[PDB]
């Protein structure tokens, strides 16, 4: 055969006038109508040709083989089948010759398929290219610009986006652009060095216009929101504060430094797709989305932490301490008719005022937990726990009423254990000050984590003895001949010896008294072991970790409440908040701004550049 | 004292591995069998194990392979 012959010939490279000469015969057999010639030069199967095969093995002799390759397709008119040939295999459909050139990181060949007729917009639409899960496939965009973007080929990018056949606003099989796919592909600074950061800059500054950061992909996510949604914190901090310095490529600007004069800089962001007054915005999606965990690393960004610390003072701060006011009220409410329960002039208006607020605070906390998506419960110190405890409470409270007004005697019990969670609860709004929250997360953690963790520990300590010194306890006739009787006896006085209000010298009452002194002293060692291994691991772990974890955790459920309030709000009153005011920023592009003026006392440099140069 | 731990859970957990795999008999562990076998030379078929990576730091044209189309 003579496919094979050419196939390996053209492969190995240890032979290019063996390939030559195989050609010779090639056009030997043609002397006797493309068709022929192309079934002869690409494997029937896949749809690989000599150029695919040519190209996927790199020799130093492989430059000299493309350029005979492409020679003898030129001397018979097939140039144009051959090199934009593409695969066949449901696999890697759709991938041509340049494709393969640009991910060998060739450059001169690559620059060769080009200028020799080569489609610059060939899509790589196979299931390699546009896989399901990572390590097995490579998405990158499907498209030689997008390939030669995401594997950082500054060089072939220029070489591709001079080219004028090629397509820069050209959407991938999901809708993604250049763009979308240079988000997709960033993973951070540790791992790629930061070089999507500047594709993105030059792609974006190539093509200087709004057209590729205002395209939807398939899901309606811009650029910008889909780095929001997968949390790319370096291509979004990038995106959102990018200041072209350029006079006519300002308008891609998004912040416009227009007033520095020495360590001051009053600088004008853009708010245009970030300000929660669209659909979904940077600020929602960044606050909303549990499915990243690096919310605590975007909130930081110039624009998306101004205009949370703008809605809190507007109005969050004030209906955050209201929310506050009315459940303190309700607490105390609950506390009060809690102690002076029946054992109805004022008494039932204020159990009145406790049901109707236990039945908002439940349908409100309903609503909540209905469109509570998972992932929100990811971890235990987190705010989206809390509509839960609120729900069962207030369910607590209703209950206790309901309970009340028939003949049952449990309706007490409802109505302590609804006390009792309500003051548990108001560790929700202590977590919204500012030293509260720190104090409130440092304890919170503690017991959640740590103190439940000893506590199974340490409930089968307590079971598992107080069953050994049960069964060792002989039975007398009904004073308290022993300590140890029942088992719910031992469990008690290790508890209590455990906690300091117990004494090892008791009643002995046991037929085999040093075994049970025994067994008692193991447990006393055993506990004291295992609370000062907890106390240990306390005292280490959290002095460092837990000091910052607060300010995260803060952070997180103050972003989610001041969104939360500011949906709460009428339409009216949100358009009298709006913060951000309109600003001219070329002839006609009048984006909605919001300045902020950034003090850093760490400056060594100079600003030349303004929108109005007259400090305002 | 958590460096000690983790890596005392970390020796036990392959101590008690190898342990668990010599109470099987001959018939499962040869159904367990970690490791597909694979051509790596003219003629080796050496069982191997795979491992995926992905690294954006050493860019470089790919000139050694086994299989030219990957997947
Ligand atoms: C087994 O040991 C442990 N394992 C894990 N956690 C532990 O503590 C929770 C322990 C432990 O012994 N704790 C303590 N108990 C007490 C007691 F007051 F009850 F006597 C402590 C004490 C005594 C006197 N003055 C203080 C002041 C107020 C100055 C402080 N600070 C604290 S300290
Ligand atoms: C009273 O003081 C003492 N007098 C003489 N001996 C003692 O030790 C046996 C003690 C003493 O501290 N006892 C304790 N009992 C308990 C209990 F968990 F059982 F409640 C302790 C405890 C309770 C809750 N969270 C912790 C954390 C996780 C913070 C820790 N660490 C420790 S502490």
């Amino acid at each position: 055969r003579l496919k094979k012959r050419i196939f390996a010939a053209v492969s190995e490279g240890c032979v290019e006038e063996l390939v030559e000469l195989l050609v010779e015969l090639q056009e030997l057999c043609r002397r006797r109508v493309p068709d022929f010639l192309m079934h002869k030069l690409t494997a029937s199967d896949t749809g690989k040709t000599c150029l695919m095969k040519a190209l996927l093995n790199i020799n130093p002799n492989t430059k000299e083989i493309v350029r005979i390759l492409l020679a003898f397709a030129e001397e018979n008119d097939i140039l144009g089948r051959f090199i934009n040939a593409e695969y066949t295999e449901e696999a890697y459909e759709g991938q041509t010759a340049l494709n393969i050139a640009i991910e060998r990181r060739q450059g001169d060949i690559a620059a060769l398929l080009i200028a020799a007729g080569a489609d610059v917009n060939a899509h790589a639409k196979g299931a390699f290219f546009n896989p399901k899960y990572q390590h097995e496939g490579f998405y990158f965009g499907e498209t030689p610009l997008a390939l030669a973007a995401c594997t950082n080929q500054p060089e072939i990018v220029q070489l591709l986006m001079e080219h004028e056949q090629t397509d820069i606003t050209s959407r991938d099989s999901r809708g993604n652009n250049i763009l979308h796919a240079l988000v997709t592909v960033a993973e951070d600074f540790k791992t790629q060095n930061d070089f999507v950061k500047r594709m993105y800059d030059m792609i974006l500054l190539r093509s200087g216009n709004w057209e590729l950061e205002t395209t939807r992909n398939n899901d309606g996510l811009t650029p910008l929101q889909l780095a929001a949604k997968m949390g790319k914190a370096e291509i979004l901090k990038y995106i959102l504060s990018r200041e072209i310095k350029e006079k006519r490529l300002r308008s891609l600007s998004r912040k416009f430094t227009d007033w520095a004069y020495g360590p001051v800089s009053s600088s004008l962001y853009d708010l245009t797709n970030v300000d929660t007054t669209t659909d979904n915005s940077v600020l929602e999606i960044t606050v909303y989305n549990t499915n990243i965990d690096n919310r605590h690393e975007m909130l930081t960004l110039e624009p998306l932490h101004t205009l949370l610390h703008m809605k809190w003072k507007k109005f969050a701060k004030h209906m955050f301490f209201l929310s506050f006011c009315f459940y303190f009220f309700y607490n105390i409410t609950l506390t009060l008719v809690s102690y002076y329960r029946p054992r109805g002039w004022l008494q039932l208006l204020g159990r009145m005022f406790v049901l109707i607020w236990a039945m908002c605070i439940s349908v409100k906390e309903g609503i909540a937990i209905f469109l509570l998506r998972p992932s929100d419960l990811q971890s235990i110190l987190s705010d989206a726990w809390f509509h839960f405890v609120f729900f069962i409470q207030a369910v607590l409270v209703i209950l206790s009423v309901f309970l009340y007004l028939f003949a049952y005697k449990e309706y007490l019990a409802c109505l302590v254990l609804a006390m009792a969670l309500g003051w548990a609860n108001m560790l929700y709004y202590t977590r919204g000050f500012q030293s509260m929250s720190m104090y409130s997360v440092m304890i919170q953690k503690v017991i959640l984590h740590d103190v439940l963790k000893f506590l199974f520990v340490y409930i089968v300590f307590l079971l598992g003895f107080g069953v050994a010194l049960a069964s060792l306890i002989e039975k007398c006739p009904n004073k308290d001949c022993s300590s140890y009787g029942s088992f719910s006896d031992a469990v008690l006085e290790l508890f209590k010896l455990t906690i300091g209000l117990g004494d090892l010298n008791i009643q002995q009452n046991s037929k085999y008294p040093i075994l049970f002194l025994f067994l008692l002293i193991t447990y006393v060692i055993l506990t004291f072991v295992l609370l000062l291994n907890m106390l240990i691991a306390l005292m280490g772990e959290t002095v460092e970790n837990v000091s910052k974890e607060s300010e995260r955790i803060w952070r997180l459920q103050r972003a989610r409440t001041i969104l939360e309030f500011e949906k709460m709000l009428p339409e009216w009153l949100r358009s009298r908040f709006r913060m951000g005011e309109l600003c001219k920023v070329a002839e006609d592009d009048f984006r909605l701004c919001l300045r902020i003026n950034e003090v850093k006392w760490t400056e060594w440099k100079t600003h030349v550049s303004f929108l109005n140069e007259d400090p305002g």
